[PDB]
RNA sequence: ACGAGAACAUACGUUCUUUGAACCAAGCUUCAACUCC
């Protein structure tokens, strides 16, 4: 099992709401939509679908990282028993647990001038990572297929802000095997590590001893093909990224429109990290 | 098929107005056109 490290040279503005705040890091369907829009780009967008319907492709959210420490959102049990603060825990230390600061969020505040008229502020809040943090993103059993759109990806730009001037890294793989026997042990609790939701059959297996949030997940649809407007998208529920569940169950990429000219996924695959 | 798309923190605005580098202060003090043969 990989990595896939993210070095931001450049701010980033990852919104969840609206325009004037932003979020660290991206989820993980955030990465699955910079990926289809530019496979579409490439073309090969649908045997990318076809990848990542049948599990060859799973990747969770991206975290933070700083240097030689690789972290998660803080994982939420049904704790029976100061650290209350802190909001990431490193990956390996789950152990342990049975300083951190990457980067500062900052403001920007722009303008639309017109000519003949007054001008009009609007500001867009941005993150900029230290020198030597951002963010990495895990996979399992990587493919050409997203090395290629990685590698092109990267002259696009993840991020919110676009093309306006904000979301720009270069990427490296580097694998690691100091935690590749944490994803390889099996425990009797496994925490969630993406953005999931499990299939209408299964959602109540899923859900017995659980520990959640829901986010709403939705937005507006980003092509020039989806139906001549910026139409909104079906606002997916799935679950928050440092969740815990007993038992598991296996995510789907859902089709949160079905109104446009070519469909639009939205990927809420599972992602565990099986711990004692 | 990224809470996204599009968007100059932009337009206007004299480091400027008033203000003697001035005031006070002897080129002066002491000296033989001279001594010797």
């Amino acid at each position: 099992m990989k990595i896939i490290k993210l070095y931001f040279e450049s701010p980033v503005h990852f919104g969840e709401k609206r325009l004037s705040e932003s979020k660290i890091t991206f989820s993980a369907d955030t990465l699955f939509s910079a990926l289809m829009i530019e496979a579409v780009g490439l073309g090969k967008e649908d045997e990318f679908y076809q990848l990542a319907s049948n599990n060859l492709v799973k990747f969770s959210d991206a975290f933070p990282f700083i240097d030689q420490y690789y972290y998660i959102p803080k994982p939420m049990f049904n704790l029976k028993l100061a650290f209350k603060k802190l909001l990431y825990v490193p990956i390996d230390s789950l152990e342990d647990y049975l300083s951190f600061n990457l980067g500062k969020l900052a403001l920007s505040e722009k303008v639309q001038q017109h000519d003949f008229k007054d001008s009009e502020p609007y500001n867009v809040g941005t993150f900029t990572f230290k020198e030597n943090t951002g963010l990495y993103v895990l996979i399992e059993q990587t493919h050409p297929l997203l090395e290629e759109l990685l590698e092109n990806l990267q002259y696009s730009g993840i991020g919110g802000k676009r093309n306006s001037g904000y979301g720009k890294f270069k990427f490296e793989i580097l694998e690691d095997s100091d935690i590749e026997d944490l994803f390889s042990a099996k425990g009797n609790r496994k925490i969630l590590l993406s953005g999931a939701l499990p299939k209408d059959a299964e959602l109540e297996q899923a859900l017995k001893n659980a520990s959640y949030l829901l986010e709403r997940r939705g937005g507006f649809v980003q092509s020039d093909t989806y139906a001549t407007n910026l139409v909104k998208k079906q606002d997916l529920y799935v679950f928050k990224s440092g969740s815990t569940f007993e038992n598991s169950f296996d995510g789907d990429i859902y089709q949160v429109g079905k109104k446009g000219n070519h469909p639009v996924y939205k990927y809420a695959k599972s992602f565990f990290l099986e711990v004692s």
